[PDB]
């Protein structure tokens, strides 16, 4: 596969979300650019239905590792790139400690010279007051790494981390994820050893913006086996 070839320039980027946590249905849009060659994300959200029924914080992970910088000695272990342009699939369960559930489905691929992002997302079992439905939850970078392994079954991948949000009395709320990745084309992809995606990450508000919204500036970066 030559998908890798398609991420040496800028991408723009596409993102839809359609979201039902505990019957609060949303909708959420995103635009932006990918330029891999650097591990870079700069992206604008909004939400088209209103207001954010959950914290933005919680969508981050669900709302493209398609874009992180592999460093040349770990080129054979990027499926994510391998799979495009007929793109993989992407589902998530995120498990929020004490609180409830997302299930995630995403298509990742491209549509001309977009990268487009299309996602369901399903949230089950939250407390209505608790930290997510309360909007409790620091606005505030989520950092970490990533854990990739091969699935020779499915011919794709499976991730699994942790993400540790802050809560604004000082607690810790742990959701626990896990991701399984597979081909859209039956071509064929790289199946990676193990290694991480260390993500950095910037959020941030436009002030002009009237809408819900969040603005990201990501970086992510291959890492785990030595040069």
């Amino acid at each position: 596969s030559k998908g890798e070839k398609l991420f040496t320039g800028v991408v723009p980027i596409l993102v839809e979300l359609d979201g039902d946590v505990n019957g609060h249905k949303f909708s959420v849009s995103g635009e932006g650019e990918g330029d891999a060659t650097y591990g870079k994300m700069s992206l604008k959200f909004i939400c088209t239905t209103g207001k954010l029924p959950v914290p933005w914080p919680t969508l981050k992970t669900t709302l493209m590792q398609c874009f992180a910088r592999y460093p040349d000695h770990m080129k054979q272990h990027d499926f994510f790139k391998s799979a495009m342009p007929e793109g993989y699939v992407q589902e998530r369960t995120i498990f929020f400690k004490d609180d409830g559930n997302y299930k995630t489905r995403a298509e990742v691929k491209f549509e001309g010279d977009t990268l487009v992002n299309r996602i369901e997302l399903k949230g089950v079992d939250f407390k209505e007051d608790g930290n997510i439905l309360g909007h409790k939850l620091e606005y505030n970078a989520i950092s970490g790494n990533a854990n990739i392994t091969a699935d020779k079954q499915k011919n794709g991948i499976k991730a699994y981390f942790t993400i540790r949000h802050d809560v604004e009395d000082g607690s810790v709320l742990l959701a626990d994820h896990y991701q399984q990745n597979t081909p859209i084309g039956d071509g064929p992809v790289l199946l990676p050893d193990n290694h991480y995606l260390s993500t950095q990450s910037k959020q941030s508000k436009d002030p002009n913006e009237k809408r819900d919204h969040m603005v990201l500036l990501e970086f992510v970066t291959a890492a785990g086996i030595p040069l």
